[PDB]
C-alpha cells in the first residue's frame, strides 16, 4: 500500500476510508467499515485528537457559515 | 417472555467477541476486531455507559481488591 508522508496519508486514508469518530454526549461514536477497522490500522489512526477533529470535519453537515471552502474555481485550465 | 433492562445475549456476545470501550484520558479507546464491527453491532451495543462500564470490567487488571468474584475457597454461602 502506499506510506506517504504521514499527516497526510493518514487524512486521506482515513477519510476515504470512513473512519469516524466522535463524541456524542456521554459516549463516542465510531463509525468503521468491516475489514478496515484492523488493530494495526488503528494504531495508524493514532487516536489523536487533532486529526479525529477533522474526521469528524470530513463528515461535517452542520453548515454554520465556516463549513468548507466552496472555491468553485475547481476547473479552468485541468 | 422478554423482561429488558436485563441484557444477558448482549453482554456474552460483547465480552465474548471482544468489543471493548473504554475513556482513557481525554479518548475513548475503541477495541473491536475486524468484521464484528458492522454498524448493526453497535447498533446492539447500545453506545450507553451501563452495559460499557462492565465491558471494562471483563479486562479489569487492576487487582483492586473487589476484582472478580473468585468463588474458590469458599463453598457458596460461608
Amino acid at each position: 500500500g502506499p506510506l506517504g508522508s504521514s499527516a497526510g496519508a493518514l487524512l486521506a486514508h482515513a477519510a476515504s476510508l470512513g473512519v469516524r469518530l466522535w463524541v456524542e454526549g456521554e459516549r463516542l461514536r465510531f463509525q468503521a467499515p468491516p475489514g478496515v477497522m484492523t488493530p494495526e490500522l488503528q494504531s495508524r489512526l493514532g487516536g489523536a485528537r487533532h486529526e479525529l477533529i477533522a474526521l469528524l470535519r470530513q463528515l461535517q453537515p452542520s453548515s454554520q457559515g465556516g463549513s468548507l471552502l466552496a472555491p468553485v474555481a475547481r476547473n479552468g485550465r485541468l
